[PDB]
């Protein structure tokens, strides 16, 4: 499905994803936004045949299992389904865990050249949180 705003910084609440490893609640709402706009079924599909998944574009080449992903490390140990769910329980589980290696969230493109620098915390402001 497709999230408002506040829903989205809601369920990453919920989650645990505010100031996690130094990132504010704000940052993971913001990449999100120009990640994907809010669509969990959002896909990308690259030239040597890897696919980016879900809210937060995981590429499967690296985190995900789809079948085929070249070396396909599978980081994460999940299916790439998993990340199409509107469940968002993967694409969270797997956020933490890259967001965990010597990248922080400069793993995700769109935090980098449209997040990064800016007030982020102005995402979840006007939610009623």
């Amino acid at each position: 499905k497709v999230f408002g705003r506040c829903e989205l910084a809601a369920a990453m609440k919920r989650h645990g994803l505010d100031n996690y490893r130094g990132y504010s609640l704000g940052n993971w709402v913001c990449a999100a936004k120009f990640e994907s706009n809010f669509n969990t079924q959002a896909t990308n599909r690259n030239t040597d045949g890897s696919t980016d998944y879900g809210i937060l574009q995981i590429n499967s080449r690296w985190w995900c299992n789809d079948g085929r992903t070249p070396g396909s490390r599978n980081l994460c140990n999940i299916p790439c389904s998993a990340l199409l769910s509107s469940d968002i329980t993967a694409s969270v589980n797997c956020a933490k865990k890259i967001v965990s290696d010597g990248n922080g969230m400069n793993a995700w493109v769109a935090w980098r050249n449209r997040c990064k620098g800016t007030d982020v915390q102005a995402w979840i402001r006007g939610c009623r949180l």
